[PDB]
């Protein structure tokens, strides 16, 4: 990985050593970035709803996985299921049980730093993973991108500044998540986020991720070209908010 500080260094080291398994997957690959483009055409706001009980940023919610996920299946373009145990209280079991209950695309949210993690996601029933430009070396990032695609996934490439953007573009990203929160500090910067989103090339599906609590931020962002919105904390706290986000 790259030089990492603080809780990122910790979780990355955790992820390098986490156990992988031998398996066979069930449900076929249901493309998320493709489903985002269908929703765009159907003029349904595309929301990637995350299920995560905890988060470094302070989220703290106890909610049933299956009931949450069945409810969201009715509205969301896809689900982001946290599988990182220490900082998100997720697990491989949580992804597995959810991927079996629902028939929409599922993004495994974790710190993907080795190839056996992508085998895990595939075997667990995930349809894609996120790969983080700040965490991976450029040649790790290119390789894992290609490794995910070899399975039939299109990874979401997570960026934060124009430099993450040059790297993600250079190594052939087509599906990009612009984070509003710095992964290290967890400081939000929507002004820097909006700048990046305006910049993204026409040929790339883009996602505005983190810090959305209102339907009217979704609107102003839509005028920028935003294809989908990664929302978790607000939905974990009040899942009826999804009705707000999509109207």
């Amino acid at each position: 990985p790259r030089y990492l500080k603080g809780w990122l260094k910790d979780v990355v080291q955790l992820s390098l050593r986490r156990p992988s398994f031998r398996a066979s997957r069930q449900r076929p690959i249901i493309s998320l970035n493709e489903r985002i483009l269908e929703f765009n055409k159907r003029n349904i706001t595309a929301i990637i709803a995350a299920y995560k009980r905890k988060s470094p940023s302070g989220l703290d919610v106890e909610r049933d996985p299956i009931e949450y996920s069945k409810f969201m299946e009715r509205y969301a373009v896809g689900l982001a299921i946290a599988t990182e145990e220490k900082y998100f209280n997720g697990s491989y079991e949580t992804l597995r049980k959810i991927a079996s209950s629902v028939s929409i695309p599922i993004l495994m949210w974790d710190f993907i730093v080795k190839e056996s993690q992508i085998d895990d996601a595939y075997n667990l029933g995930a349809d894609t993973v996120a790969l983080i430009v700040k965490i991976l070396t450029e040649r790790e990032l290119e390789s894992l991108l290609e490794y995910a695609r070899s399975y039939g996934m299109e990874p979401a490439i997570v960026i934060n500044d124009e430099n993450d953007l040059d790297i993600a573009l250079r190594i052939g990203a087509r599906f990009i998540e612009i984070a509003s929160r710095d992964l290290e500090t967890l400081e939000i910067n929507k002004e820097n986020q909006r700048k990046l989103i305006s910049m993204i090339p026409s040929n790339v599906v883009k996602v505005a991720w983190q810090g959305i609590s209102e339907r009217n931020e979704i609107e102003e962002l839509r005028k920028l070209g935003v294809n989908a919105f990664g929302i978790g904390s607000s939905l974990m706290r009040n899942p009826e908010k999804i009705k707000e986000f999509i109207l």
